[PDB]
RNA sequence: ACGGAAACUUUCGUAACUGUUUAAUUCUGUUCACUUAUUC
């Protein structure tokens, strides 16, 4: 409906511990950042009325070099594409070419479902820095960073309203994930009013093939309904979590939900799920609100 | 209500001791203040 392009420089997002880091990052961290933040501000009960709206939601962070990009398709193709036979070496060689690729580019979306295989652009490299501390023991820790390159942004798709483009204003000046407390998050808004004629087949209606994206999380009135033949891939997200009057933070549970591009066949609906371990005063939200492509 | 929050590759240390641009070498070899001339 609306992409909001943003580039990254010197960025750091962990997955499972913090001294590694990943290119892209998932879409429950954007969802955990605007509701923090909005408490600072001072309107948090204005935006709770907002996300559970149905036509409110969020995309994850797809790459943009000179052109949007998009997740490939899990278990697509089938076993009927042989991409030039020659060898048996060389067709399975070939294989793990497309395995190993993280997102495909808009104009590929239909050629890589009749039979193309290619190795994935290169973005950006792997960086790590090191620190340590003098005065405590000598001790010292290893953390990686982000560094893009080649004219490598991002972008996410939200709804068009009067505000939430307001909210976002101060995120590029605040950090986004990773070590927040050095600089490692700041970013520029690019903002846009047309997005692009072919990226527009989000739809939540009709199950012709779609493809859930953002983490999917089925509900529980709907889930070997949906499960029963399809592609999907189980992940991990979880973490300590932050709250201001707890006195000690108590751990989130865990909640393996799916990856960004799972191939299943109908239509989920899509909730938000409460992490209440013990007691706190507010509630821990979660997005859990996959959207749909035609393909 | 962000696998996050708290954190100096920091504290220490002359690129240093030693060693003549030195030894050898005449600014000298040839050269009339000269030629003509009554203090008558």
């Amino acid at each position: 409906y609306k992409l909001y392009i943003m580039t990254f420089q010197n960025a750091h997002f962990g997955s499972g511990t913090l001294d590694s880091s990943k290119l892209t990052f998932s879409a429950d961290r954007i969802f955990s950042a605007l509701v923090l933040e909005s408490l600072k501000m001072g309107k948090l009960d204005a935006f709770l009325a907002e996300a559970n709206q149905d036509k409110f939601t969020l995309t994850d962070a797809f790459p943009f070099q000179f052109g949007p990009f998009l997740p490939k398709p899990i278990g697509y193709p089938k076993h009927d594409q042989i991409d030039q036979s020659v060898d048996v070496k060389e067709v399975r060689r070939q294989a793990k070419l497309s395995k190993k690729l993280q997102f495909l580019a808009l104009e590929n979306v239909d050629d890589y479902l009749n039979g193309e295989l290619f190795e994935n652009e290169e973005h950006a490299v792997i960086d790590t820095v090191t620190k340590n501390q003098p005065h405590k023991d000598g001790n010292l820790y290893q953390v990686a960073t982000t560094r893009f390159s080649n004219d490598t942004s991002l972008y996410v798709i939200a709804n068009e309203s009067d505000l939430l483009n307001e909210l976002m204003s101060s995120l590029q000046y605040s950090g986004l994930g990773g070590k927040r407390s050095s600089g490692f998050g700041r970013f520029e808004l690019d903002i846009q009013n047309i997005p692009l004629e072919l990226s527009d087949r989000l739809t939540k209606n009709h199950s012709d093939k779609v493809m859930s994206l953002t983490t999917a999380l089925p509900v529980d009135a709907d889930l070997e309904e949906a499960m029963e033949d399809g592609h999907y891939l189980l992940t991990k997200s979880s973490g300590f979590a932050f709250s201001h009057a707890t006195n000690e933070n108590y751990r989130k549970q865990d909640l393996y939900k799916f990856a960004s591009g799972s191939t299943f066949s109908k239509t989920f609906e899509g909730q938000i799920v409460d992490v209440r371990p013990l007691d706190f005063p507010h509630a821990v939200l979660n997005y859990a609100k996959p959207l749909f492509f035609k393909l």
